[PDB]
């Protein structure tokens, strides 16, 4: 639970640091993030913060996050390239019963039907299915609390704005490069 | 070298012919062509020799023939033919990519070193031996790299020598190329690590 509160603090203190403030009280933080005074002080003791030093905490939060994941849907050429490319992909999903129940790149392939039961804490999804499948899958992912999607499909996804989408597409990349070549060469 | 002056006249001829064809006109003379682009009949003869356009004495030029001829010529000139190197998982996904018509871009050929793939067609694109790269590449300006990182640089040196001006690098290799060469580097692993980083830190990962 402490690690679910740490992000709330990190977000606010980032903002605080941005506005110049070198110190923060447990009451300031409580009002800003709606965690009670006492829980904050208890957490900050556990973080070794002895007025609290804003930079101490931000540095602590940042190191913690860096010291301590991902699912993939569509185990075809692109997905396999990803499962073989050289932050662990822990589970993959497909609809091909030939692939369901095998491991590719050491990662087990499950039935898409099991997505809701199997996904718990994972926050990142790689999407390597045909564009036609992408929106319905994305809708299910956002419902299961996935927070970022690597969309390696031609589909332009409809998502809440807080869902981070990294869109990778061959035609989109090529359009841009060709434009440069045709205009700035 | 088709002369610049000739090459610049090609879209002019085409626009003129477009209008003639819409008007129901069946034949066009050298003089009518000359009036259209403001040159003389001898220029038309020379320009048409450079384009390979054919007429019949007296009759002149068939408007339908010439319009489709000039359209086929402009389409080819404006098409982006792309070369792909490395027909593994990633490269075969790309050779199966369906580019829309609106987009005159296609992958025209591919190269590999695997004997089982060389001499085959994948998504309608022929797969050739990398050794023959210099004998297949003529005017193509864009290449896609989907080879292991350790092979990417030697290949890139060859491409830039053959006149490739732009590369999509889907490999981990950080490529060394002259200043004018345009590269987009897409490392799939790094793209994944970037998404994970942002969700932890709400700032964008510094790469390299
Ligand atoms: N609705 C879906 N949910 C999950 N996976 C899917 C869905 N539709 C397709 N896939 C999977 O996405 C992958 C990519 O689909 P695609 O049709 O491009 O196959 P592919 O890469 O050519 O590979 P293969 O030749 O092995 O089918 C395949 O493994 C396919 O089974
Ligand atoms: N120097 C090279 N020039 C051209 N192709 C190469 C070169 N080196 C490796 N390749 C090819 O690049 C492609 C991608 O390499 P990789 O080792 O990732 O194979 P892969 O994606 O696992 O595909 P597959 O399972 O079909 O071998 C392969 O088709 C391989 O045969």
């Amino acid at each position: 639970a402490t690690a679910k509160r740490l992000p709330l603090y990190y977000r606010f203190l980032k903002n605080l640091h941005a506005s110049g403030k070198q110190r923060v009280s447990s009451a300031e933080l409580s009002d800003a993030v709606k965690v009670d005074s006492a829980t904050i002080r208890r957490d900050f003791s556990y973080f070794g913060a002895l007025g609290y030093n804003v930079d101490y905490l931000l540095s602590f939060f940042r190191k913690t996050l860096d010291q301590d994941d991902v699912i993939l849907i569509g185990v075809g050429n692109l997905g396999t390239a990803f499962l073989h490319y050289n932050t662990k992909i822990s589970m993959a999903f497909d609809i091909n019963e030939s692939k369901i129940g095998t491991e590719v790149g050491g990662v087990p392939v499950y039935n898409l039907d099991d997505l809701e039961q199997h996904v718990k804490d994972e926050s990142v999804a790689i999407l390597t299915v045909p564009a036609v499948a992408a929106q319905s899958i994305t809708d299910r992912l956002v419902a299961l609390g996935i927070k970022g999607i690597l969309n390696f499909t031609p589909a332009r996804l409809n998502v809440p704005e807080h869902i981070r989408i990294h869109h990778i597409d061959l035609a989109v990349e090529l359009q841009s490069l060709v434009y440069f070549l045709k205009h700035y060469s």
